[PDB]
């Protein structure tokens, strides 16, 4: 009950990270990568911190992984300029997301 929201989640989250559009969000965003992102960004995420996350058995619930995995993509909304490659790359990886968590059935 416990390990089968965990396997669902780590598979899910495997298959975010694996997609082609992740890229941008692999890893905390770099300081020398991004102009006061951090005076900016008070709450950041990454899928990097999300695996952690994972492996501490922080995810008890399907709202606590999306809120993390929503987080990714407003980050990257608020940031970035609506036709930059990052806010294409987080609106693609957020449809590939939905349609993963649509496939596994998963509610609260
Ligand atoms: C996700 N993201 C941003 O939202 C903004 C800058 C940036 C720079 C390098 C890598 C990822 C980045």
């Amino acid at each position: 009950d416990p390990d089968q929201l965990y396997s669902t989640l780590k598979s899910i989250l495997q298959q975010v990270k694996s997609h082609q559009s992740a890229w941008p969000f692999m890893e905390p965003v770099k300081r020398t990568e991004a102009p006061g992102y951090y005076e900016v960004i008070r709450f950041p995420m990454d899928l990097k911190t999300m695996s952690e996350r994972l492996k501490n058995r922080y995810y008890v619930s399907k709202k606590l992984f999306m809120a993390d995995l929503q987080r990714v993509f407003t980050n990257c909304k608020e940031y970035n300029p609506p036709e930059s490659e990052y806010y294409k790359c987080a609106n693609i990886l957020e449809k590939f997301f939905f349609s993963k968590i649509k496939e596994a059935g998963l509610i609260d």
